[PDB]
């Protein structure tokens, strides 16, 4: 669909390249059409002067007259747009949106006249057009939408649209960079309002945020169109059910559409299918659908993350740093190269000239009235109103599936038009001045504390006192709250200077451990509201409740409300409950039908009032909590930026000392990998802040806003329930006795209007962006997935970090413990895993676990699994009977640990953990902890990015290989072990699946080394364990049989018989004289037995007959018989058996 291969210098053709004039202005501009009725003009917008006065420059803007003036950049402009537009077409959602845009034409004027046309300079042709994409205007970091004719955009006729765009710049929000493709869609959807002409009047506005920073009460506002289109969480507080916010626009909008529908049904006959047929597609969609379109829909389609809360006032919350984009070097048809978090962008050079205009200055005065510091607070730049909207709003009582891309594609393009007059409305740019207040205080604000943690000097020192930092002259102090880090740095002032890489490693490790303990500190509080995790350092970070010894103690006594500044802001709205029924006829008790419908409505009216309070909580109470979250994040990053400088300074000094060039190279590599660990640890703290304040905000509703809603509604019921009693006395036809019944049946108690769910509010707080984050984060660097298939193997990593796998052919798949295992049957076979995370370094912590089965049956050393390079790293290999785990340091420190249990043809579960915060190493075999060591002396381990799995001569099975980026505990190991074995199969003593029609030997769990053998006492034949002297005797041989031949493996709850090999077939039967088991020579009398096992004894088995287990008996002379037991004097263990 998308036109391409169009570039600057392409000759004018009057078909795809034209020159047209801008409205009635005496200027022209080249144009290119990328799709039917869609155009792109690679120019700066004609309607503004690129140069403006210093007074009129808005906050946070960039101004540059030379941008997009040279043909060099002008050509790149066309390619960037085409890359994004084709990117949108990649998904069906984009096709519907773009297709609907192409087919949407303004209603022709009443012979008929058309508005959709761009006039050629010389008045000799006209080109159909709906959208025009220009370059940025005066401000090159803001996108707009401009309507061709104002009235037509509101009267339902519709009009042409113009869009501005900035494709070459972006900024990062939290972890990710913002995708420009989503920005283009936001401006495209807003165009549909203009073509359908459903633009609301400029007075249709809603409150958006309480400007709590100001001393006087003031509210910001947002247009209804912006709130609907922008998407996020806010619209969920307006678009409730039933609707609680109404205006004439909604009712008026629906009516006008029907009128043009009807007139069209007479217009269907006539000038050309290019128009008559085109209007049919426009009328297929209903206006209600357009009101439903929003960005949240598209983020799901493209899996694009974006800001979600107050995403139209971000200018107030934090400052934006810009980055550059290059097409197609960084951005292609599949979005950002390497994804939205790992894309490697370069800071823009235009960050140095952002216009700053504070909304207010906070001047901090000392005891002598001298300004210690002045901080700046910036406004969101939205419209402000001082009137209380909620107090003056009266809650009323009385009040893209069918796009069919196929049909639109077949519509012939417009060849000729009948131009209409006065399509061009004169454009005048809106220019506004920014005002500024000022304030004086003696108590620092949170913004004052935050500004004290920044600095410009490369040399400084952390201080825990706020007074010294601000009052210092040299500016060699910066405020900090890392108690442990400051304590450590202060305890080594007198030591000799660092001059050895070994001493550098020890210093670097202590800084990292202390920083992680300080930043991730939390405490647990039990509240009426749930369980809460309180961030301990919150008090000192921003000076909230910081006036006492402990922050957590104060928090419990005063509660969540104490954090915010403006405590009481609620206002009762205007209520209009005329509950009195409005008397004709109704002579019977069938009056109940009328009364019941009135009862139902009164419930809804109670709900809409409830939604009004939630919106007030969101706009007036949540807003102030979200502000604390942003400031707390700014604080964490500021402290992180200071630790990097301290580390950088130490390393730069050490580079001047007398250390080998090669050792310096490794120290540089180890430090670089540590910076990644600091960033990860900071990200944990940010997550702790979020949930801590989200639960506080939700909770203030339960204890503060909700009780007020009860009291206000308590009176509004006494006023309406009595009004229903009065009515039913007036009614005469019904009997008196029924009056008492109906009064009791239509009376509201407190229960009827009581709505609150702690869960149902948490669903509102969670956006789609939060779902993407939790659906894409894990602790696995490697998760091997194996799958046999017809003439095909599938071996790959599904961990989401896309490790690379390389394996030699002839690697076969075979069933192992719970799925498919690699079978390295033949010598010199190998498998490789490649990932950057496998280079460990000094600070990383990780874990590895897998299942193992060895068919070597030889006492010879052999390599198994290795990540060593030049005798630095770790490995596992065979020695003697068991395994050995080795880990070697750059300096030559080692740990060689020997594990003794391992022998041939058994299944083992091996799990290894490395913990650097505690300096602890843990090794598990199956269920039990084998080793618990301190690796305090190991320091730096740096090796390849490749892990190699190999054979020498031993055939082996491997299954479930996996690697974690964190240490594990005993509880996790035990759960994993038993959960994996909890499947439907019975197993042998060695861990393999049991089989029908295969020979075995039988052992009892109580006597694990004696096998059963046949004994003849009378003509009958019995079984018992061998005595202590005749142990040399050979055990009997058994087999399992199922009636259904061709069945191979035994599963739980299967029935069968037991057969003994010999010269004559024998089968097991239960004696009657005594409950001993005896052998018979007839398959007819053989007993049917049920097979089963125990969850916590995976490789053992049990036989059951009519719900009685088979077990051993107490000693009888020399024999312990195999019997059908019912006594309680025999141990429960005696009824567990093992095979082979």
């Amino acid at each position: 669909n998308i036109n391409d291969n169009l570039s600057i210098n392409s000759p004018v053709d009057n078909k795809n390249v034209v020159v047209v004039r801008a409205r009635k202005t005496d200027t022209v501009f080249k144009a290119f059409k990328v799709a039917p009725n869609i155009w792109v003009a690679p120019e700066r917008y004609y309607g503004e002067s690129l140069s403006i006065d210093e007074e009129y420059k808005v906050d946070g803007g960039i101004y540059d007259s030379n941008f997009l003036s040279q043909d060099s950049e002008k050509d790149k402009f066309l390619q960037a747009i085409i890359t994004l537009l084709k990117r949108i077409n990649s998904t069906n959602a984009g096709e519907k949106l773009l297709s609907l845009i192409s087919t949407a034409i303004p209603f022709p004027y009443g012979g008929y006249r058309e508005t959709n046309y761009l006039s050629s300079e010389d008045n000799k042709s006209f080109y159909a057009s709906n959208i025009v994409i220009f370059g940025p205007g005066a401000n090159i970091v803001e996108n707009n939408t401009v309507f061709y004719k104002k009235e037509d955009a509101e009267n339902g006729m519709g009009t042409m649209t113009e869009i501005w765009f900035q494709p070459f710049l972006t900024y990062k929000y939290d972890e990710f960079y913002i995708d420009p493709a989503i920005e283009l869609i936001k401006c495209l959807i807003k165009s549909l309002y203009f073509l359908y002409g459903i633009k609301p009047s400029d007075d249709l506005v809603i409150p958006y945020r309480l400007r709590s920073e100001l001393e006087n009460i003031e509210y910001s506002q947002l247009n209804i169109v912006d709130l609907l289109v922008s998407g996020g969480i806010d619209p969920k507080f307006i678009n409730t059910d039933p609707y609680w916010f109404t205006d004439n626009y909604f009712s008026n909008a629906k009516k006008v559409f029907e009128d043009h529908r009807n007139i069209y049904e007479t217009q269907i006959e006539g000038i050309g299918n290019d128009i008559k047929l085109r209007l049919k597609q426009k009328f297929r969609i209903n206006i209600n659908d357009i009101w439903e379109l929003n960005l949240n829909y598209f983020s799901k389609e493209f899996s694009i993350m974006m800001p979600d809360r107050f995403n139209n006032a971000l200018k107030h919350f934090y400052r934006k740093q810009y980055y550059k984009i290059d097409y197609p070097e960084n951005y292609s048809i599949n979005g950002f190269v390497n994804g939205q978090i790992n894309v490697q962008l370069s800071l823009s050079d235009r960050n140095q000239d952002i216009i700053n205009k504070p909304e207010e200055i906070i001047n901090l005065l000392n005891g002598n009235n001298v300004s210690l510091m002045r901080s700046n607070i910036y406004g969101d730049g939205l419209k402000s109103t001082v009137d209380d909207f909620y107090s003056n709003y009266k809650i009323p009582y009385n009040r893209l599936d069918n796009v069919n891309i196929g049909v639109i594609d077949n519509i012939p393009e417009i060849i000729d038009v009948n131009p209409y007059k006065e399509n061009c409305d004169k454009f005048s740019p809106v220019q506004k001045i920014t005002s500024t207040r000022e304030i004086n205080t003696n108590i620092p604000w949170p913004i004052n504390y935050l500004q004290a943690q920044n600095t410009n000097n490369e040399k400084f020192s952390l201080s825990s006192d706020f007074v010294e930092v601000v009052s210092s002259k040299d500016k060699s102090l910066v405020y900090s709250f890392l108690s442990n880090v400051m304590f450590y740095l202060d305890s080594i002032k007198d030591n000799s200077p660092i001059d050895t890489d070994k001493k550098y490693y020890l210093w670097l490790r202590e800084i990292f451990r202390n920083y992680s303990f300080d930043i991730t500190a939390t405490q647990e509080i039990n509240t009426d509201c749930g369980i809460n995790k309180v961030v301990t350092w919150f008090g000192k970070a921003l000076n909230i409740l910081n006036t006492s010894d402990s922050f957590v103690e104060e928090f419990q006594n005063l509660g969540p409300i104490s954090l915010i500044n403006k405590k009481e802001n609620l206002s009762m709205p205007i209520i209009e409950i005329y509950g009195i029924p409005n008397m004709l006829g109704l002579p019977l008790n069938d009056l109940n039908e009328k009364l019941f419908n009135i009862y139902l409505k009164n419930i809804l009216y109670f709900k809409k009032v409830y939604f009004n309070f939630l919106d007030q909580w969101w706009t007036e109470y949540y807003s102030q909590y979200f502000d604390l979250i942003c400031m707390a994040k700014q604080s964490i990053l500021a402290q992180e930026k200071l630790i990097k400088q301290i580390i950088q300074n130490k390393l730069q000094d050490l580079f001047k000392a007398d250390i080998s060039m090669d050792k310096l190279n490794l120290m540089n590599l180890a430090t670089e990998k540590t910076f990644i660990d600091l960033s990860n640890e900071s990200q944990i703290a940010i997550n702790n802040i979020n949930d801590f304040l989200n639960k506080s905000a939700i909770c203030v509703f339960d204890t503060n806003i909700y009780p007020k809603f009860i009291s206000f509604m308590e009176q509004c019921i006494n006023s309406v329930n009595s009004n229903v009693t009065a009515f039913i006395q007036k009614c005469t036809n019904i009997t008196e006795d029924e009056k008492l019944q109906l009064i009791k049946l239509n009376t509201f108690m407190n229960i009827d209007f009581e709505f609150f769910d702690i869960q149902s509010i948490k669903d509102l707080i969670t956006s789609e962006t939060d779902l993407i984050k939790e659906e894409k984060e894990s602790d696995y660097n490697l998760f091997l997935f194996t799958l046999q298939e017809d003439n095909n193997k599938v071996i790959e990593d599904i961990s989401g970090k896309n490790t690379l796998v390389k394996y030699s052919d002839s690697i076969s798949l075979v069933y192992g413990v719970n799925g498919d295992a690699l079978y390295l049957k033949e010598p010199d076979e190998s498998v490789s895993f490649s990932n950057k995370a496998f280079e460990n370094g000094l600070t990383n912590s990780f874990s590895i676990c897998f299942w193992l089965r060895n068919l070597g049956e030889d006492i010879i050393t052999s390599k198994l699994i290795e990540n060593k390079a030049d005798n630095c790293g770790w490995e596992i290999y065979f020695e003697n009977n068991g395994l050995v785990f080795s880990i070697v340091d750059c300096n030559g420190n080692e740990e060689n640990i020997y594990l003794s249990d391992v022998i041939s043809k058994n299944w083992y579960y091996i799990s290894i953990s490395i913990d650097r915060l505690r300096n602890q190493l843990l090794i598990f075999i199956n269920d039990k902890l084998i080793a618990n060591q301190s690796i305090e002396q190991i320091l730096n381990i740096y090796s390849s990015n490749t892990i190699s799995l190999v054979n020498e001569n031993n055939p082996i099975y491997i299954e479930g290989l996996s690697i974690l980026n964190r240490s594990i505990t005993s509880e996790e190991v035990v759960n994993n072990y038993f959960s994996y074995l909890n499947n439907s199969y019975i197993r042998d003593i060695s861990g393999e699946r049991l089989e029908y029609n295969k020979t075995y030997e039988l052992y009892n769990y109580v006597f694990p080394e004696n096998s059963l053998y046949e004994v003849t006492e009378n003509n009958n034949i019995y079984l018992s364990i061998k005595d202590t002297n005749n142990l040399n005797i050979q055990g009997a041989k058994f087999k399992l049989i199922n009636i259904d031949a061709n069945k191979q493996y035994v599963q739980k709850w299967d029935e069968g018989v037991v057969c003994l090999l010999g010269d004559e077939e024998k089968y097991v039967d239960i004696s009657s004289e005594n409950n001993r088991i005896q052998l018979v020579n007839s398959k007819d009398t053989a007993k049917r037995i049920i097979f089963n096992n125990d969850i916590f004894m995976p490789n053992c088995l049990t036989f059951a007959y009519n719900n009685k287990y088979l077990s051993l008996s107490l000693r009888d002379r020399n024999y312990n018989w195999m019997i059908c037991n019912n006594n309680d004097n025999i141990p429960k263990a005696a009824h567990l058996w093992a095979l082979k």
